[PDB]
Order: structure tokens, then C-alpha cells, then sequence
């Protein structure tokens, strides 16, 4: 189940020890009470047991419920919400709202009703209620948790029990957090090998990006430490492995996906792309081999070592990186580029899910890289009849050789791409919240042995200590909640 010796080191400290922390933390409302899972829970208990804020809590909860409920149910839920909180003679009536918002909220509909009302409620909650919360026993308890979150939790706390895969710098293991029982993947990078092959920069960029981005469509970093021989990244476990295995290696006679399945994965990859592009990051390594699948049947993107973060007032970059057959014409030509290259590789990826072969070579054909580059620059793609009219069109709109014409990310978003007929039966709102059932669930399917193969300077040592930054806060708080430890220790008397 879990190790009693490591479970017994999760205990709340006496308050005296939490003094210093006050200075080191952001005590802003958005950052503490909305973005940190344990902060939100505690804030919500305060609002629940101080009953004058009761009307504001239940309106908050009923908006989130409306936002993620499915189409047929929404019309009735809107009517309920209006009546409960927005009629003057109602019991849970929200006086604190201003006359305009109150008025505007009681009329019409749309794909985002009550988004202005949700801002008005958070705006209110950030003033008096928040101020009183800081004077309460619940804020003090927040500090106890943030202290425990900061204690050292390195190599000794994880048990490796099986090999999941092999990368360029070492193995990736399935492992267990000893105190809570939770399962993760741990990717190992050999230090001596990283040095001789000049891979520091690629390793650091991947770790920086996986720490700061928080999306259900990209693998999440929970811990980063060092051992005497390796650097380690502990991250979301994806037990189904890569999407490419599933195209070719399961049904040999009849490879490829049915169309509804191919569309669903396409929609999840677009959301992850969007979360990268909103932060000015270019991925540069999208392919079936790097899209992974979990026990429930959802996917995420991985392998971020080829990525580039655009600096202040830079809109394009140069550089020859990627996998032949996935690199767009503008890149092959030596031009400057932006997000365009990611949307071409998305075209190649959908094509292969449906057809079980690439658009520029027959299945099991052998082509030297120089010939494959000429094909991408000049060849028209042909489409066999496994494609519908909609999926043919969508692929043509991404594989388009002129990036000025290609569909993708513009004016802050992928909302133009989302309206394509291909997606007509997909509920974007529900997909983004994690509440569609995937139309395939992983059935019965769950590594050959090989052997293994200069002192360091302070430059190397100091680089290793900077890489090994410790525990990421949002994922740690989730672990504590999911596994039941929050429930057992968050008690008073
Ligand atoms: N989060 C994960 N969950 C489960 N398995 C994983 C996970 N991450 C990686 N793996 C397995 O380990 C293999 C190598 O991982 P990864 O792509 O991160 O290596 P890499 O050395 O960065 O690859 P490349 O040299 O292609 O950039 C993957 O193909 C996959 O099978
Ligand atoms: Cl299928
Ligand atoms: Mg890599």
C-alpha cells in the first residue's frame, strides 16, 4: 500500500516553525486561493462555516457546474441559477453585485453565458471575505501545508519497479512515491553522457517548460532531483505508451484508426499545442511516436528538448531541427519561422492515424533523406478512400506548403481552426474540462536487455544543483488530495 516509515514524516509542524515563510510567498488572492488546490479548499471551508458568505459560495459552485455540464441539461440549469441568486425576493440573493451585472446576467444565452458574472463574484471575493480569511485559523493552516511542501523529498522517497522505455541518455522507470502510494514515471539522464554529448541546454529547456506549464494535455513535472550518477524527472505516468505502437503493432492485418478515434486524439493535441503557443513556445517535435496514451484513453504530448521560447519582441526563429518527413517546407528552405511548423506536423500525424502510412512515402518504402526532402517541397498528396470529405479537407488545410495560407494559431488562439466541420460532433468545452468519455478504452496490452557502458568542474556541479530544484507545488497539492492524506491530516479540535 505504502511505506509506514515515510508516511510518518508527513505531519503538520507547530506554528512557531512557519514564521520565515511569510516573506518568501505570494499572498495575492488569485495565486493562493484560486490557483493552488489546497489554498482553494481551505478558502472554501472558511466561506462554508462563516455563513454570511454562503450566498457567494453556492453561486460560485453553480457557475462551475453550469460551465462543465452537457448541452441538453444547460437550459434548465441557467433558469435555476437566475431564480436562486438573482431575484430580489430570493433567499440566496447576492446584494454585493452591482446593478449592471445583475441586469445583464438575466437575459439571453450563448456558448459563454455567466463569464462576466463569474468575474464579478471573484472580484467581490478578493476584498472583504479574503481580508477576513487571512485573520482566520484557515490561513494559518495554509502555512503549515506550505512548510511541509518545502521539506526535502529526494531519491530515497521513490521505489523503481519496472522499465517503461529507453531514451538517448538513460531509461524511464515506473515508480512509486513511498509515502502516499501514487504512481509516476521517472526519466533518468546520465551525467557523464550528457556532458560528452553537449546536451545540457536541451535537458534544461525540457525541465523549465514541464515545471511551469499546467495542462491536462501535456505531461506534468512533479519532482526534480539528482543522485550521484543521474538527473531525474518524476512525471505523469502514461501506461499505454505511444500512439504509433497502436497504429501498427496491435492489429497487423488491418492497421490504422477508425475516424471518430482519430478526430478525438486530434482535438486533444490541438489544445496542448495551444497552451504552448499562448506562452510563446514552439514545440518542434510533434509526431505519433511522441504522443502518449493513459489508462482511461486520454492523450498528451511529450519530449520537449527541441523546443524554443521566443524572447521579448521576437516573433520568429531559425534552425534545422526535427525528424525527416515531419519538417515543413519553410524550415527545409532555411527561412525564419514561427508556430507554423507545428501545424504542418499535425497534418502529417492525422494523415498517418487514418491511412497507416505517410503522405510522402508508401508503407515500408525506403527513401534516403535527400529524396524525402524533394518530395515534401514539390509533391501533391493523394488520398485513398479511407478518408471522408471532411478529413481530406482538414489535412489539405494543414499540409499546405505556403505558411501564409496554412490554418493554425492567430490573434491569441486556435478558435478559427476549431470551427472546421471535422469537429462538428466534438464538445470543445467538455473536452477541455476532462469530461468526455473517450470512444476507445485500452484493452489487454500491458524491453530487451542490453548491458550498460573524467572528473567534473564547478560549471558542471553548479548546473546540476540548479536543474535539481525540488518539489513542484501544484502537482504535490493534488497528490496529497487524491491519495487521501489531506483528508486525514486536515483536522481540528
Ligand atoms: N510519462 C511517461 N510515461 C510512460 N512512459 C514514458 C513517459 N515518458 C517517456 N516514456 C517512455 O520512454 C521513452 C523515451 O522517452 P523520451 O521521449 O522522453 O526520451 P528522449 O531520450 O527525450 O527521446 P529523443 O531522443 O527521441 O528526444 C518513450 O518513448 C516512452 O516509451
Ligand atoms: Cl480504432
Ligand atoms: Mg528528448
Amino acid at each position: 500500500s505504502r511505506d509506514r516509515k515515510y508516511l510518518a514524516r508527513l505531519k503538520l509542524p507547530p506554528l512557531s516553525k512557519c514564521e520565515a515563510l511569510r516573506e518568501s510567498l505570494d499572498l495575492g488572492f488569485e495565486g493562493m486561493c484560486l490557483e493552488q488546490p489546497i489554498g482553494k479548499r481551505l478558502f472554501q471551508q472558511f466561506l462554508r462555516t462563516h455563513e454570511q458568505h454562503g450566498p457567494a459560495l453556492q453561486l460560485w459552485k453553480d457557475i462551475e457546474d453550469y460551465d462543465t455540464a452537457d448541452d441538453a441539461l444547460r437550459p434548465q440549469k441557467a433558469q435555476a441559477l437566475r431564480a436562486a441568486y438573482l431575484e430580489p425576493q430570493a433567499q440566496l440573493f447576492c446584494s454585493f453585485l452591482d446593478a449592471e451585472t445583475v441586469a445583464r446576467a438575466r437575459a439571453g444565452a450563448g456558448d459563454g453565458l455567466f463569464q462576466p458574472l463569474l468575474r464579478a463574484v471573484l472580484a467581490h471575493l478578493g476584498q472583504a471575505p479574503f481580508q477576513e480569511f487571512l485573520d482566520s485559523k484557515y490561513f494559518l493552516r495554509f502555512l503549515q501545508w506550505k512548510w511541509l511542501e518545502a521539506q526535502p523529498m529526494g531519491e530515497d522517497w521513490f521505489l523503481d519497479f519496472r522499465v517503461l522505455g529507453r531514451g538517448g541518455f538513460g531509461e524511464v522507470f515506473a515508480c512509486q512515491m513511498k509515502a502516499t502510494g501514487k504512481l509516476y514515471a521517472c526519466k533518468k539522464l546520465n551525467k557523464k553522457r550528457l556532458k560528452k554529448r553537449k546536451g545540457y541546454q536541451g535537458a534544461m529547456v525540457e525541465k523549465k517548460i514541464l515545471a511551469k506549464v499546467h495542462s491536462r494535455f501535456i505531461v506534468s513535472l512533479a519532482y526534480a532531483f539528482e543522485t550521484k550518477t543521474d538527473l531525474c524527472l518524476v512525471m505523469t505516468i502514461m501506461n499505454g505508451g505511444d500512439i504509433r505502437y497502436h497504429i501498427y503493432n496491435v492489429d497487423e492485418d488491418n492497421p490504422g484508426f477508425q475516424e471518430p478515434r482519430a478526430i478525438f486524439y486530434t482535438a486533444q493535441i490541438v489544445s496542448g499545442l495551444e497552451h504552448l503557443h499562448q506562452r510563446n513556445i514552439i514545440y518542434r517535435d510533434l509526431k505519433p511516436e511522441n504522443v502518449l496514451l493513459d489508462d482511461d484513453g486520454n492523450v498528451r504530448i511529450s519530449d520537449l528538448g527541441l523546443a524554443v521560447e521566443l524572447k521579448a519582441g521576437q516573433t520568429k526563429t531559425k534552425g534545422y531541427a526535427g525528424t525527416p518527413g515531419f519538417m515543413a517546407p519553410e524550415l527545409l528552405l532555411g527561412e525564419e519561422y514561427d508556430f507554423s511548423v507545428d501545424y504542418f506536423a499535425l497534418g502529417v500525424t492525422l494523415y498517418e492515424m487514418i491511412a497507416a502510412r505517410g503522405p510522402f512515402r508508401a508503407r515500408g518504402e525506403k527513401v534516403e533523406n535527400k529524396e524525402l526532402k524533394q518530395r515534401v517541397l514539390e509533391q501533391a498528396v493523394t488520398y485513398p478512400d479511407k478518408f471522408s470529405p471532411a478529413s481530406k479537407d482538414f489535412c489539405e488545410a494543414l499540409l499546405q506548403k505556403d505558411p501564409e495560407k496554412r490554418l493554425g494559431f492567430r490573434d491569441g488562439s486556435c478558435d478559427g481552426l476549431r470551427t472546421h466541420p471535422l469537429f462538428r460532433d466534438i464538445s470543445w468545452r467538455q473536452l477541455e474540462a476532462g469530461m468526455l468519455t473517450p470512444p476507445f478504452v485500452p484493452d489487454s496490452r500491458t524491453i530487451q536487455d542490453v548491458g550498460a557502458f573524467v572528473a567534473f568542474e564547478k560549471a558542471d556541479t553548479e548546473f546540476f544543483q540548479e536543474f535539481a530544484s525540488g518539489t513542484c507545488p501544484i502537482p504535490w497539492q493534488e497528490e496529497m488530495i487524491e491519495t487521501g492524506v489531506f483528508g486525514d491530516l486536515n483536522v481540528w479540535r
